[PDB]
């Protein structure tokens, strides 16, 4: 039957005032027979009416998918307000309710460490640069890579893992051509987190 | 003082027998004064001696960083064996111990849904394709994007989020040039997870 996703804001959006964080409610597998979906949004148990529901999309299998987006104020997110998406449809026994809210607890500052290619790895058409981060709380964090003003997008960042002290750790690995590593190009790992000064730090790395 | 990372295997490595999963113990901020670091590895409380410790690396600030890697057998990982890295150094009050193990619980199968660009988003030099996954357990999962045999690396995958039924959900967003979306190129979201048939499923998407 009908299935619901409720996605939190992007970390980067909550951290920069110039950006617009938003919560996204996605309904899938709604039947052709009764295609009408009603969204009700709530912030801390109280209904709100400023969400923007998108037009339904018929799937190749006859089902519909529908997205509803609610903007979140920066102060509201930080104040730990609970955002709720309730989804109603005739083909449901009861409405489906999803909730998301900012994690509770004292923020803790990420420690960022970069690691260059190993010697044994330093012998191929491609090398990996690591950006290891630990000690952060909450687990909401944005990690990006760049070189010479141009974003580097060929990187994978592990999900934050809960550490033994209640903080989180991760690593982001950038894969570049061994040649570019040799030209002496500087590569920068930028990290954004609420507990950082200015919500921002950058660590850079190059050969030698 | 000395700080330790203990990283789990890559999901993809644990899922394919032809691959070699490994656990990585990374020690940072070890002092110039006493640079000697000893690793002891344990699998379920019993010491093992087949780890491969890399040569120490002097940092620009005089500290050292050292990595030790332990291969993990596929059967051992699935059997829930606890991997422990103990790290000893003269500048430590007590040795530091980190542990990782496969999450306990019944595996649950990911449901994968792709979402094309919105109409309002369908008006820029760049569009985003979404691959939404939910209902999976454990949270270890590999999600990749590809088009015409060539990997698509300009995508970001949200960390798995714990759902209300104890399973996890995420979304992976691929950003491509609006033009390529128009040429009618097919884009494929591949997902690997233990609960999938053959540890693999693929969902494809294109214009029209």
């Amino acid at each position: 039957g009908p299935s619901v996703f409720l996605f939190p804001p992007k970390p980067k959006d909550t951290l920069m005032i110039s950006r617009t964080p938003e919560v996204t409610c996605v309904v899938v597998d709604v039947s052709h027979e009764d295609p009408e979906v009603k969204f009700n949004w709530y912030v801390d148990g109280v209904e709100v009416h400023n969400a923007k529901t998108k037009p339904r999309e018929e799937q190749y299998n006859s089902t519909y998918r529908v997205v509803s987006v609610l903007t979140v104020l920066h102060q509201d997110w930080l104040n730990g307000k609970e955002y709720k998406c309730k989804v109603s449809n005739k083909a449901l026994p009861a409405p489906i309710e999803k909730t998301i809210s900012k994690a509770k607890g004292q923020p803790r500052e990420p420690q960022v460490y970069t690691l260059p290619p190993s010697r044994e790895e330093m012998t191929k058409n491609q090398v990996s640069l690591s950006c290891a981060v630990k000690g952060f709380y909450p687990s909401d964090i944005a990690v990006e890579w760049e070189s010479n003003g141009q974003p580097e997008n060929n990187y994978k960042t592990t999900p934050p893992v809960l550490d033994s002290d209640g903080s989180f750790f991760l690593v982001s690995k950038l894969t570049v051509d061994k040649s570019r590593w040799q030209q002496g190009n500087v590569f920068s790992c930028s990290v954004m987190h609420e507990a950082l000064h200015n919500h921002y730090t950058q660590k850079s790395l190059s050969l030698s």
